[PDB]
């Protein structure tokens, strides 16, 4: 599913991710669209041989399984195709996992190059929210 812009802002509030760990949905929503374009169907290989998956590009090295990650762990405890589904649960519930780590939302290479500083508050304009 190519989720919109304000669909996706609303899909990720109403499962709790508006200041989740302090991040505002605007954080959330400028991360989905650099992770993956609002695509919950977007995969693709890291360097190291893991994948990311889904409208977060959550990683099989660490989060998910896919069967074809060596040394890898499963600590969201699912299968890596669950977070392809149009229904964003999977991706939202282990996303909190992944935002509790440590690093906060610097988990997400792209979120730290693209959205970190940014006026994300612009990803929600207009969205009746
Ligand atoms: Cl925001
Ligand atoms: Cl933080
Ligand atoms: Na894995």
């Amino acid at each position: 599913k190519v989720f919109g812009r304000c669909e996706l802002a609303a899909a990720m509030k109403r499962h709790g991710l508006d200041n989740y760990r302090g991040y505002s949905l605007g954080n959330w929503v400028c991360a989905a669209k650099f992770e993956s374009n609002f695509n919950t169907q977007a995969t693709n290989r890291n360097t190291d041989g893991s994948t990311d998956y889904g409208i977060l590009q959550i990683n099989s090295r660490w989060w998910c399984n896919d069967g074809r990650t060596p040394g890898s762990r499963n600590l969201c405890n699912i299968p890596c195709s669950a977070l392809l589904s149009s229904d964003i649960t999977a991706s939202v519930n282990c996303a909190k996992k992944i935002v509790s780590d440590g690093n906060g939302m610097n988990a997400w290479v792209a979120w730290r190059n693209r959205c970190k500083g940014t006026d994300v508050q612009a990803w929600i304009r207009g969205c009746r929210l």
